[PDB]
């Protein structure tokens, strides 16, 4: 099945899920000066205070940490969405060196790693419904550099010794989302899809302008992590990014001047 390696990884995946040569893929870079300021553009509205982490969990691929989406505790409004998102999961993106591992990135640099709050349209009452529209999913990006440690992030560094490889999982309640987001909340903002198989164009990118910091012992052990399941020859989980792809008809707006 699909992954990361030389003969499962990313430019292969699109002759099991041929949307990947699609119109609105992601991830792309974000080129600053093609990009334009749109006034019309709100800010952003983060509710996360009644948030309710439930569990985290290796799928092989990565980890997830899931949030209880079954009512309106855990929102983003406002920005470029009409409507209600609901948090679902979040999940990162790194590389096997400091240099590389987010997806978007911008004027071509690459930061080590990249954080994705997923979220659904509550229009449409359940996240498989969601995934058949175009203003489907909204997915709030946001880059990590290494320098200081992030506090925040110290709970889930925590806990992954214990789902070290595919399958495993471990009860992960009471984690606060907010304390991952950055000072400021300026974006960019643009129509792409998810980034991993099935690849599905439903998503409204929001990716924030701040990186967070954390520290090279917190990237480490990401780093340790496996992709294979108990039991099988050992791959680290390293490198599960997707590379930039082709803006094609698509603006990047910007929520600043
Ligand atoms: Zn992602």
């Amino acid at each position: 099945h699909w992954g990361y390696g030389k003969h499962n990884g990313p430019e292969h995946w699109h002759k099991d899920f041929p949307i990947a040569k699609g119109e609105r893929q992601s991830p792309v870079d974000i080129d600053t000066h093609t990009a334009k300021y749109d006034p019309s553009l709100k800010p952003l509205s983060v509710s996360y205070d009644q948030a309710t982490s439930l569990r985290i969990l290796n799928n092989g691929h990565a980890f997830n940490v899931e949030f209880d989406d079954s009512q309106d505790k855990a929102v983003l409004k406002g920005g470029p969405l009409d409507g209600t998102y609901r948090l679902i999961q979040f999940h990162f993106h790194w590389g096997s060196l400091d240099g590389q591992g987010s997806e978007h990135t911008v004027d071509k640099k690459k930061y080590a790693a990249e954080l994705h709050l997923v979220h659904w349209n509550t229009k449409y009452g359940d996240f498989g419904k969601a995934v058949q529209q175009p203003d489907g999913l909204a997915v709030l990006g946001i880059f990590l550099k290494v320098g200081s440690a992030k506090p925040g992030l110290q709970k889930v560094v925590d806990v992954l010794d214990s789902i070290k490889t595919k399958g495993k999982s471990a009860d992960f309640t009471n984690f606060d989302p907010r304390g991952l987001l950055p000072e400021s909340l300026d974006y960019w903002t643009y129509p792409g899809s998810l980034t991993t198989p099935p690849l599905l164009e439903c998503v409204t990118w929001i990716v924030l302008k701040e990186p967070i910091s954390v520290s090279s012992e917190q990237v480490l052990k990401f780093r340790k992590l496996n992709f294979n399941g108990e039991g099988e020859p050992e791959e680290l989980m390293v490198d599960n990014w997707r590379p930039a792809q082709p803006l094609k008809n698509r603006q990047i707006k910007a929520s600043f001047k």
